[PDB]
């Protein structure tokens, strides 16, 4: 069989707390769907402020509760993931600022950059930093983002 390969970024302030939950989220619902082979996912920062850190032992451990597989080292966003990601999906509108900023200061802007949470079915169109929050925090980020790249999934390029 063959398909055409898309692929998704999913942004947040440090890329410890939220969106390695997301990417984590996305990669394992394609594996179930039969599709990873059609998508290429990673996840970045807008800020060096956690950058060569693993995810957020509060998010790691809300993953295991789940049974979702979890690794990542924190990376800052670069220039060239504004040309080669389909999609550039963030939490809140502070990432997005940023992410919009600095996509004008490239040559080639590919990405449609956009709030992961626009594809929630029950609006919560932010997804809020959990950091100086508890336990309920993170599974509160978990549900939004399984909620959030079901849709996504459903109507994607």
């Amino acid at each position: 069989a063959e398909q055409a390969t898309k692929s998704v970024l999913f942004v947040c302030l440090g890329n410890i707390c939220r969106s390695p939950i997301a990417e984590a989220v996305f990669r394992k619902l394609v594996t179930d769907q039969n599709i990873s082979e059609n998508w290429r996912v990673d996840s970045a920062a807008t800020s060096g402020y956690e950058i060569g850190n693993p995810p957020d032992y509060r998010g790691q451990s809300c993953m295991k509760r789940h049974g979702i597989p979890m690794s990542h080292v924190a990376r800052q966003i670069t220039k060239e993931d504004f040309a080669t990601f389909d999609y550039i999906l963030c939490m809140d509108e502070s990432n997005l600022r940023d992410l919009n900023r600095k996509s004008n200061q490239v040559k080639t802007c590919k990405a449609k950059i956009e709030l992961l949470g626009s594809y929630d079915p029950q609006k919560q169109l932010i997804i809020e930093d959990p950091y100086y929050g508890n336990d309920s925090d993170f599974e509160t980020v978990y549900q939004q983002c399984v909620r959030c790249c079901r849709a996504f999934l459903e109507k994607a390029h």
